[PDB]
């Protein structure tokens, strides 16, 4: 049902999913003068050299790229993190234009785009027990701008014709996470949501400080997806990003100065 049109998009979600409505929504702004540097925060930890990705899907809002997370392969620690959090799957929100696409925002400041890594806490044995949980799920968060081309996207972008429409996926072996990263992983964190429905408020945040450069031509591939079906009518997938939701009573704190 939900999707991003005027008619189903975030301004509506709040309608089958009231948690739209609730005190951890994301994404939100990130105000760096009020977002203070805590001298207690850890650097993160990535163990990505056993990554085992499997498939490219697209799902009707974005593109998901999955990862084999039936053991310790692929595994985010350290930073404001307790315990050991999987490597399931990363995907973006993008724009129609240069200037938006990102749903966490800087100063206000809008990226082209967002990669989320979404990661989940062993403690809980699955996925679908994790996003029940205030600690379930960690969501590393970095932004992209238009610059120039990031060598480690490539092998994504040329696949993407190959899962145009919804519902379309690909075998999608071999890929290397690490060639997503900016060469600083400063961060910011605040406890938050799932930032498309359910909107579940089971996420750590750790957004990235750094963007990553990628190409015209490269983000140029993100928006000739389709949200729709094959056979349907044309609806380009661009602006699948929700807007900032209110901070409320949360803090968020920086690892850096
Ligand atoms: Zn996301």
């Amino acid at each position: 049902h939900w999707g991003y049109g005027k008619h189903n998009g975030p301004e509506h979600w709040h309608k089958d999913f009231p948690i739209a409505k609730g005190e951890r929504q994301s994404p939100v702004d990130i105000d760096t003068h009020t977002a203070k540097y805590d001298p207690s925060l850890k650097p993160l930890s990535v163990s990505y050299d056993q990554a085992t990705s499997l498939r490219i899907l697209n799902n009707g809002h974005a593109f998901n790229v999955e990862f084999d997370d039936s053991q310790d392969k692929a595994v985010l620690k350290g930073g404001p993190l307790d315990g050991t959090y999987r490597l399931i799957q990363f995907h973006f929100h993008w724009g129609s234009l240069d200037g938006q696409g990102s749903e966490h925002t800087v100063d206000k400041k809008k990226y082209a785009a967002e990669l989320h890594l979404v990661h989940w806490n062993t403690k809980y044995g699955d996925f679908g027990k994790a996003v029940q949980q205030p600690d379930g799920l960690a969501v590393l968060g970095i932004f992209l701008k238009v610059g120039s081309a990031k060598p480690g996207l490539q092998k994504v972008v040329d696949v993407l014709d190959s899962i145009k429409t919804k519902g379309k996926s690909a075998d999608f072996t071999n890929f290397d996470p690490r060639g997503l990263l900016p060469e600083s992983l400063d961060y910011w964190t605040y406890p938050g949501s799932l930032t498309t429905p359910p909107l579940l408020e089971c996420v750590t945040w750790i957004v990235l400080k750094e963007p990553i450069s990628v190409s015209s031509e490269q983000v140029l591939k993100f928006r000739k997806l389709n949200f729709n079906g094959e056979g349907e009518p044309e609806e380009l997938m661009v602006d699948n990003w929700r807007p900032a939701q209110p901070l409320k009573n949360r803090q968020i704190k920086a690892s850096f100065k």
